[PDB]
């Protein structure tokens, strides 16, 4: 849920999701459509994708537990979705760390029209 996910993301960024990850370019957030803007935004749009996969899951509202293992992540058994679900914020989170060098303030409250061409999953 989005509960897990932004404490993640905290945890693993220093930032907090909202607003930080919540309308940055054009996948993180509300976003749905165009051209990922950089790296950070690429990673919204994997965990978008990553959602994606799972049609019978409801990945905002549905709860899974995790663990510190010294740093690393560890999804916590639970049910099948929430396993996924949990791989699927795992990754975002560490996609997110991975690329804070280049996280640009430019990108925030980035506009609707500005999301221009397509790309599949
Ligand atoms: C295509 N779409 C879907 C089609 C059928 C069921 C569920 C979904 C979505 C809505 C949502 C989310 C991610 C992130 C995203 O932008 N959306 C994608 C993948 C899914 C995922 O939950
Ligand atoms: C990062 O926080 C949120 C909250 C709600 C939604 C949504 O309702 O689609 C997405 C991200």
């Amino acid at each position: 849920s989005l509960l897990e996910f932004g404490k993640m993301i905290l945890e693993e960024t220093g930032k907090l999701a909202i607003p930080s990850y919540s309308s940055y370019g054009c996948y993180c957030g509300w976003g749905g459509k165009g051209t990922p803007k950089d790296a950070t935004d690429r990673c919204c749009f994997v965990h978008d994708c990553c959602y994606g996969n799972l049609p019978d899951c409801n990945p905002k509202s549905d709860r899974y537990k995790y663990k510190r293992v010294n740093g690393a992540i560890v999804c916590e058994k639970g049910t099948s979705c929430e396993n996924r679900i949990c791989e699927c914020d795992k990754a975002a989170a560490i996609c997110f760390r991975q690329n804070l060098n280049t996280y640009s303030k430019k990108y925030m409250l980035y506009p609707d029209f500005l999301c221009k061409g397509e790309l599949k999953c």
